[PDB]
RNA sequence: CACCCGUGCAAAAAUGCAGGGGUCUAAAACUGAGCGGAUAACCUCUCUA
RNA sequence: ACCAUAGAGAGGUUAUCCGC
């Protein structure tokens, strides 16, 4: 709907006093198309020009298109982004005012252009998405314990030192080793057989402990490095993976090279350690997450290369600082990322562990008590993909009690189209769509056992149908609650990143570990005193805000009045509930008594509000949170004031704060009404 | 259908029209969920040889 | 109720194709 791109203007740039425009090409590559110098302009791309300027007014430039359909559109002047009807021309800056800092962090100097900032914001987007999938991976492993062992690993302690921790007397180190022995002893490692097992008739057997430790250490260090800022040389780790110890290099090699040798594509010898670590990360994820992850990298890195290449035509300085020189190979790392995407496939189960998953399969359905029928249930449950997802990211017995929430299943049955629910109902009881949904919800909640002249194949078809229904309903519900949680994981990742970036700028944000709201308070220029906010709203403060966000009476006021209600302990427990996914681990309890479900936002926040109410039952809470919890226990549905309260640490980025605090803006796929 | 920005026009302080945004948000383009057969190909399950 | 041999069926990967 943006006519500009159709007309062919790809990315408008400011470079000193001049402006450049680019056109799409053979891929996400770019060609520099037009130079503008105040009112003068001249073409650089002489042969096969893509588009031509109609007018060259300093305010805006209208351009017609000779490539493609002859759309004509107007493009705003980058040098006039923040100058107008308020220094008549200046290079624009990001909404966070972080540009001078990010540019001096990644490159050795400021440039007086706005090419470099777009590249850096793509590197920030690379880090943003790994924060989600690294925590989901750690969640998938931690769910098998159904003790912070996973939250703690570092790559400095090779296994030869972790072996020594076997013989320590300190209760911390005995707990650290005992958690490893308990992890190894868990049969649920068969869920990740492509990672934890090796093939050697042939047979697949559990990998040597040194390797399994090197896998846990790698995924844990990646998770820690994504979600937290790392001071010192620990920051460059993902960009200095060449400095990994040989055990981790060899685990990455032998985990990656196996399907490569099956196909022979780049063997583990020449492929980048970054690509190999991304392959390792993908093993813990669902195939949809794998596609989402790996394509996002291909994009980000292709954008990065396109800027690196067009910068050379201008003669701008391309060279990164010595530590970030990782990105100077982004052509190669793009080649390896597409080679990865050529063959990356979801992790298979251990072919022989079917007898182990059997009890999970019957537990998901609540079957306890011929056993031929019981095997017919198990085989088809376990081979499904829904069972893969539910058993990795949920607990079998916990899923069964979740299906008993009538409003939750009656809700998710609304997402299935009417005709498809008729296609599902026809298989179950051989007439309005909502009466189907109601009776089918009862037949999901109160499922007991199969069977609780008709042909044998017909009864087999009925059973297989009701199985695949139940698995699909729970798959959808769990997947959507996970992908909701991922947004707050990105949010707190960005809160932690931007704290460190503001510190380099010079804002006295202080230690954000003690209280997550401190970044918002610092950016608003308010100090809490006697433990509470004291400065009532004054217009004077809004003009002093650091970021371009806020700086308005309405939002500075709504942020301040929500922050006054934002109890620090509640915010920290919300943060931990997000980052560990404890809200959905305890799904059985957090979902009780829910009176209605309006959407996945109202369900996820009901879960969180219930968790926050279950805890803090003894630990005292101040009057406004006591009133929120009373409203929660009165209306049996999520209190909309409470979410806008404990989301206040994100307020320093208003767009995020707003998108997350109210349902109508949360999901781009389900737009809804905004609240004034 | 949210945030920000540039023009035009109300105006008496803020609307409205029409646009832009890799430098806003999971968010610049390149569209998704839906499922019927087909062998090519191998497993797995009950059911009786 | 055991063992591999051997019809039907019912699944999941796998390359080809048709519509909300
Ligand atoms: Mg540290
Ligand atoms: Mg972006």
């Amino acid at each position: 709907k943006s006519m500009a791109k159709a007309a062919g203007v790809k990315s408008v740039f400011a470079v000193g006093n001049t402006v450049y425009m680019t056109s799409f090409g053979r891929g996400n590559d770019a060609v520099l198309e037009q130079k503008i110098v105040d009112t003068s302009h001249e073409p650089l791309n002489i042969d096969d020009p893509a588009y031509q300027l109609n007018v060259v007014t300093m305010n805006g430039y209208s351009v017609t298109g000779h490539r493609g359909e002859t759309v004509s559109a107007v493009t705003d002047n980058p040098l006039r982004r923040f100058n107008g009807r308020k220094p008549e021309q200046s290079v624009p800056t990001d909404m966070l005012c972080l540009k001078p800092t990010l540019e001096k962090k990644f490159f050795g100097k400021e440039f007086d252009d706005n090419i470099h900032i777009q590249l850096i914001y793509n590197i920030l987007d690379i880090e943003k998405i790994l924060a989600v999938y690294s925590t989901n991976a750690i969640y998938a492993l931690n769910n098998m314990s159904a003790s912070d062992f996973f939250m703690k690993r570092t790559t400095d302690e090779t296994f030869d030192d972790f072996e020594k921790k076997k013989e320590s007397t300190n209760s911390r180190e005995k707990a650290d080793f005992d958690a490893f022995e308990k992890f190894i002893g868990n049969y649920r490692l068969a869920y990740f057989a492509d990672a934890f097992y090796v093939n050697k008739k042939a047979k697949n057997v559990l990998r040597e402990d040194k390797e399994l430790y090197s896998v846990l250490t790698l995924i844990g260090k990646l998770r820690h490095w994504c979600v937290h800022s790392e001071e010192g040389r620990a920051e460059f780790w993902l960009y200095k993976l060449d400095e990994l110890k040989d055990d981790f290099k060899n685990v990455l090699d032998v985990v990656y090279n196996r399907p490569v040798e099956e196909i022979n594509i780049s063997y583990a010898d020449s492929v980048s350690e970054f690509t190999k670590l991304i392959y390792l990360l993908t093993r813990f994820l669902s195939g949809k997450e794998i596609n989402d992850l790996v394509t996002t990298l291909i994009n980000k890195f292709d954008n990065i290369r396109s800027f690196l290449e067009i910068m050379d035509e201008l003669g701008l300085d391309r060279t990164f600082t010595a530590e970030y020189s990782f990105f100077e190979g982004s052509t190669k790392y793009l080649a390896e990322l597409v080679e990865l995407n050529s063959f990356v496939k979801s992790c298979s189960f251990d072919i022989n562990a079917k007898r182990t998953m059997y009890r999970d399969a019957l537990d998901i359905l609540g079957i306890e008590s011929n056993n031929g029928l019981r095997n017919f249930i198990a085989s088809n449950v376990i081979d499904s993909n829904r069972f893969k997802y539910l058993v990795r990211y949920g607990n079998p017995k916990k899923i069964r009690e979740t299906a008993k929430c009538k409003p939750a299943v009656r809700f998710v049955l609304n997402e299935i189209p009417d005709a498809q629910i008729e296609r599902y109902y026809e298989a179950c009881c051989p007439c309005s769509a909502n009466k189907r949904r109601e009776k089918l919800a009862d037949m999901i909640a109160e499922i007991k056992f199969e069977n609780f002249r008709t042909s044998e194949a017909e009864i087999k078809r009925k059973n297989q149908a009701i199985i695949r229904l139940y698995l699909t309903v729970m798959y959808i519900m769990l997947k959507n609650l996970v992908n909701v949680n991922a947004r707050y994981v990105i949010a707190f990742h960005c809160v932690e990143r931007d704290t460190k970036l503001y510190a380099e700028s010079g804002l006295e944000v202080g230690n954000i570990e003690k209280n997550k709201t401190n970044l918002t308070m610092a950016v608003m220029g308010v100090k809490l005193e006697n433990g509470i906010i004291k400065t009532e709203f004054d217009k004077s403060f809004a003009e002093n805000a650091a970021n371009r966000y806020l700086r308005n009476a309405r939002w500075y006021k709504l942020i301040l009045d929500n922050l006054k209600k934002s109890e620090r302990a509640v915010v920290n427990e919300f943060r931990n509930t997000v980052c560990h996914l404890n809200a959905i681990r305890n799904i059985n309890i957090n979902i009780k008594e829910i009176k209605e479900v309006e959407n996945y936002f109202a369900l996820y926040h009901y879960l969180i509000q219930k968790h926050l109410e279950n805890r803090f039952a003894d630990k005292k809470v101040e009057r406004d949170t006591g009133d929120f919890i009373s409203k929660l226990e009165e209306h049996k549905t999520y209190c909309k004031d409470f979410v806008k309260a404990y989301c206040t640490p994100f307020g320093y980025n208003l767009v995020r704060y707003k998108n997350l605090t109210i349902d109508g803006l949360f999901d781009k796929n389900y737009p809804g009404k905004d609240d004034s």
